[PDB]
């Protein structure tokens, strides 16, 4: 039994017939289905064993799903491969192998106006000079979306940005430009049309859309979501590639609809020949695009069909000169330091020396974070959870799951930021991991020894430090001590042999009967166990 998930806004029912060709072959029926948020709530269902068998989604999203394993690698002949086009297979790999099938296709391309402008430039440099005639009868040349960088990343990445370098089958999270002489020389053109007029700087998505829909723009930067829309705008449009910046062509990010194997699923065997040699046929293709069209699709077959739409043609075009968008986590720190990084070197406030270089250290600092989180075990998560509770809630202490979270989580309430590792630092230290402060900080040791004496600069209360250092010198049967000379005082708790001294430290305090200044039941509690315990305490209430 085949189970197919696949969003809404898709041709499922076009899915769903080809599944009934399958079965009609086969007896095991499938039957797809659009469950509402499904790329949220796949990884949720899929680790209790639960997923579909198939799941069609974007390529950028199946590395996460990768990355924990939830996908199985599929396993198509080589002879097979060459249906689709080479570049289609990179989309789909993680540590090498790939992951999913290639379906479609998208990208952007330059979609200009015919009655406004017969010819489309092929160069972005013949558009000031352009400009500068259409504005003669009240007319822009170019208008898109300037507030997201997918739209402004084309230009940018033109005379050699890019984003994270993909060598080999793999990525290199390490290198990474936007801070390259080619992000520069892209970028200073973009900041330099909006100095100059020939594109207002706050044209969001829709004003731009406004204006081609209504013929006062002769032409936009969009995809094959828009097409729709200015069908009916009734204005005579058609789509080519991009203009070419520096003699180079325009890279825009290529996204892969792809249809992925549940890892945890019993029919890994008999999902691939419905991929294989049902829905990637002219037949199975033709009939998801004939419910909702697939824009263009990986398979070379299929897509020569298509191609005889001039618009299909393009949006295939640039995708094969374009970036295959990384599937990565970290690129989620590349939306924010690219997408602040334009708007303020468009803007006049910085330069793109000044932008570009600060979105390359905003990539370096989530970088390190990243590998700093990497070398925290789950029982430093325990201890760092602890220390920062006088700061971060515990209530949202449920959602924690590994030391980035948590980093995140600091974020958010901006006591970590890149200009702010103070805590970060003091966290670290505090947790004996000097090896990660030397080799990820530069930070010796009598520097954060000495960074702590100096008054009102330490920010985990000694309070807090107190209860840490007990819980270090006391074991697991250490433990079995405190746990059952504690019921001999009163309750005031359920315990079990599921909870850490730290455990028993919060659910002390949540009874409120061990405090900053509550401290006759520890004291006790300490002295029957080991008495050194005790001087823990008296050396902090030595200081007030």
């Amino acid at each position: 039994k085949l189970v197919i998930w696949i969003n809404g806004d898709k041709g499922y029912n076009g899915l769903a017939e080809v599944g009934k060709k399958f079965e009609k072959d086969t007896g095991i029926k499938v039957t797809v289905e659009h469950p509402d948020k499904l790329e949220e709530k796949f990884p949720q269902v899929a680790a209790t064993g639960d997923g579909p068998d198939i799941i069609f989604w974007a390529h950028d999203r199946f590395g996460g799903y990768a990355q924990s394993g939830l996908l199985a690698e599929i396993t198509p002949d080589k002879a097979f491969q060459d249906k689709l086009y080479p570049f289609t297979w990179d989309a789909v790999r993680y540590n090498g192998k790939l992951i999913a099938y290639p379906i479609a296709v998208e990208a952007l391309s330059l979609i200009y106006n015919k009655d406004l402008l017969p010819n489309p430039p092929k160069t972005w440099e013949e558009i000031p000079a352009l400009d500068k005639e259409l504005k003669a009868k009240g007319k822009s040349a170019l208008m898109f979306n300037l507030q997201e960088p997918y739209f402004t990343w084309p230009l940018i990445a033109a005379d050699g940005g890019y984003a994270f370098k993909y060598e080999n089958g793999k990525y290199d999270i390490k290198d990474v430009g936007v801070d390259n002489a080619g992000a520069k020389a892209g970028l200073t053109f973009l900041v330099d049309l909006i100095k100059n007029k020939h594109m207002n700087a706050d044209t969001d998505y829709s004003i731009a859309e406004a204006a081609f829909n209504k013929g006062e723009t002769a032409m936009t930067i969009n995809g094959p979501w828009a097409w729709s829309n200015i069908d009916t705008s009734k204005v005579n449009y058609g789509v080519t590639v991009l203009p070419t910046f520096k003699g180079q062509p325009s890279k825009p990010f290529v996204g892969v609809l792809s249809a992925g194997i549940n890892a945890a699923s019993p029919n890994k065997e008999l999902a691939k020949e419905f991929l294989e040699n049902y829905l990637l046929t002219d037949e199975g293709l033709e009939a998801v695009n004939k419910d909702k069209p697939l824009g263009a699709v990986a398979l070379k077959s299929y897509e020569e069909e298509l191609a005889k739409d001039p618009r299909i043609a393009a949006t295939m075009e640039n995708a094969q000169k374009g970036e295959i968008m990384p599937n990565i986590p970290q690129m989620s720190a590349f939306w924010y330091a690219v997408r602040t990084a334009v708007i303020n070197a468009a803007s006049g406030r910085q330069t793109v020396d000044e932008a570009l270089a600060a979105a390359q250290t905003h990539m370096d600092f989530s970088r390190n974070l990243y590998d700093i989180g990497e070398q925290l075990d789950s029982e430093d998560l325990a201890s760092l959870k602890f220390l920062s509770l006088d700061y971060i809630p515990q209530r949202k202490q449920e959602p924690i799951k590994d030391a980035l979270m948590l980093f995140q989580r600091l974020q958010e309430k901006r006591m970590l930021e890149e200009s702010n590792l103070s805590f970060l630092k003091e966290l670290l230290f505090r947790i004996n991991r000097l090896d990660l402060l030397i080799t990820y900080l530069n930070t010796r040791k009598e520097e954060m020894e000495r960074e702590l004496q100096t008054p009102g600069r330490a920010q985990i209360s000694a309070y807090r430090v107190m209860l840490y250092q007990i819980s270090e010198e006391v074991s697991r049967s250490e433990l079995r001590s405190f746990k059952g000379g504690l019921q001999e005082e009163i309750s005031k708790c359920k315990l079990d042999d599921d909870m850490n001294l730290l455990d028993i430290f919060i659910e002390m305090e949540k009874r409120v009967i061990l405090g900053e200044g509550k401290l006759d039941i520890l004291k006790r509690v300490c002295a029957q166990i080991n008495k050194s315990l005790l001087k823990i305490i008296n050396d902090y209430e030595e200081f007030s």
